[PDB]
């Protein structure tokens, strides 16, 4: 019956395997299943009540790879299961959940940027390529509003963008839309109440606090309150009508704070700390798991 705020992954002075689970009601973190791999730089999404983990990059005291990985958490089981890989390793990645397939957006092979997107089909286990970016996009923000994928920011190679971009799945074309007031890579980008919201990032001299929002009706971005910290490569996702972020950098330290936005109120505030500050997680929601 209840929901759980799960976080995968992340970076502290090497990649992370944690998976853990923050109770928003009663305040607890529980300690699940490790990732086969540690990774940083994934994203997190949710498809039929099971967690998956898209992508990343495991840097080890042994060495340093991107990862191509596709994998997924079974709350019942508190078991890791492999899925197809992508195409292509892909750090830095965004991914966003239209009709039940997984769309992997972007993100870096080496000194590859990726413009490229690929969807995921659970039922087949299967990757199809789409049509690429306009735009090469590393550490970009991805949300889905009304069954159209937006690819928000990020850094070319070069830049570090406030473009964004839409693509629309019936005509596997993407479509600039209005850009952002800030440039913003490694942000935070999430739906909540029919608006795309993004919050943080780098734009290339500072880590971010400012967070703004989308409105399709009228093409409009505008600013928002901002967080209370600064921070870039935040994990963020929505949980009975709020937003919250999770960790991040801010250019001294990899944090595990935890804030939550309450749109009604336009006020975000501290709720909890993660048990270790880590950057680069990869977050979603879904049921809490089987005890019994
Ligand atoms: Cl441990
Ligand atoms: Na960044
Ligand atoms: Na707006």
């Amino acid at each position: 019956v209840g929901r759980l705020i799960y976080t995968a992954g992340g970076y502290f002075r090497q990649s992370l395997s944690y998976l853990e689970a923050y109770n928003p009601s009663d305040g607890t973190w529980l300690r699940l299943a490790d990732l086969q791999v540690p990774r940083s730089g994934l994203a997190g999404c949710v498809v039929g009540g099971l967690l998956y983990a898209v992508g990343g990059r495991n840097n080890s005291p042994d060495g340093n790879t991107d990862s191509s990985a596709l994998d997924c958490y079974n709350p019942m089981t508190n078991q890791w299961s492999p899925c197809a890989p992508m195409s292509v390793p892909r750090n830095r990645i965004g991914v966003g959940v239209i009709d039940g397939h997984i769309y992997a957006v972007g993100g870096s092979h080496g000194c590859i940027h990726h413009n490229s997107v690929e969807r995921y089909e659970p039922e087949r286990d299967e990757w199809h390529l789409v049509a690429p970016m306009l735009t090469r996009r590393i550490g970009v923000g991805v949300a889905v509003l009304n069954r159209l994928l937006y690819a928000v920011g990020g850094f070319d190679g070069t830049n570090r963008l406030n473009s964004a971009e839409c693509y629309y799945p019936e005509r596997n074309e993407w479509r600039m839309i209005t850009a952002m007031n800030t440039i913003r890579s490694g942000a935070g980008v999430c739906v909540l109440h029919n608006c795309i919201y993004a919050a943080g990032g780098y734009d290339g001299q500072d880590q971010l606090n400012s967070v703004e929002r989308y409105d399709v009706a009228t093409a409009t971005w505008t600013f928002v309150a901002p967080m209370k910290h600064r921070r870039s490569a935040l994990g963020i996702t929505v949980h009975q009508g709020r937003i919250y972020v999770l960790g991040g950098y801010d250019g001294h330290t990899f944090l595990d704070s935890v804030e939550c936005y309450d749109p009604d109120t336009d006020t975000w505030s501290e709720v909890t700390r993660m048990t270790s500050g880590r950057s680069g997680v990869g977050v979603a929601v879904t049921m809490e798991p089987s005890r019994k």
